[PDB]
């Protein structure tokens, strides 16, 4: 509906969560960059492991208070991921290592966000 | 004729001097294949280009053509992916450098 | 001053010496490419250690024969650094090593100019 379109734009939560639809968008953009493996491979792998969790985190929202620091951070981390694959076309050869670290941090954060 | 077709690709690749696989690896070994490509044309009537060996040389010589032509658009992330592409073309071309034209001539 | 604006255009000296002002534009420009360490880290380090020498040259220029190998080549090397850093937006990914060799060379020359004793004129 509406928040589904907000999710396409990269906004994961507006006092309600559509994390599942946002993660699908991020996965589909990162899948496009076959040759950059930190995206196409590592991130798209660890993101795909979280897609089921987000599916459930979408069917059961009232029970949880997304106010919790960890829950807020999950949206924040998923939006960080979106703004990072979206800008990959504009990333310069000299920014490879800088950009790779960023993608790796977004990778690490997302994993510990499944230890729960 | 296709000695000419090797020249146009020897020409384009030499222009990108800083990228060694093109300017120091491929063009080094398109240069050995150059006298031989010339000889093939001196013998065009006698030889049958229908032969598998010559057919492949046409295919590799254009495979090389597409790669050098498309270089200006290879993005930094596509580097290693591209370096194998041409270093696999540079493989097939080196082994073409070690052929007996006389053997094919004898085989009609 | 008009002299400082000339330093900004990449001029190191007209009659007057402006080594320290020009060397700061080149530090600032080099600082813009934070991700490219040979520029933003390696070169800026050397340039910062050269900066006090240039500052002294600028204050005591009334007393220096600027027609000497050492002072002319310093000025020239600072200018060499300027066009080398203004040129980075146009180096392509397959040129990284050539550009790095160019910068490493300027870096070397700029370090060597730190040995200068300003008193020996």
């Amino acid at each position: 509906n509406a928040m589904n379109d907000w999710a396409s734009l990269g906004i994961g939560s507006i006092g309600e969560a559509v994390f599942s639809k946002l993660l699908k968008v991020v996965i589909d953009e990162a899948k496009k960059f076959k040759a950059f493996k930190p995206l196409s491979k590592d991130l798209v792998s660890t993101m795909e492991i979280l897609f089921p969790l987000t599916q459930k985190i979408d069917s059961m929202q009232k029970e949880l208070d997304f106010g919790v620091k960890e829950l807020k951070e999950l949206r924040d981390t998923i939006e960080r991921a979106d703004v990072a694959v979206r800008k990959f076309p504009r990333v310069k050869w000299y920014e490879e290592s800088e950009y790779t670290e960023e993608i790796e941090e977004i990778n690490e954060d997302m994993l510990e966000f499944c230890q729960i």
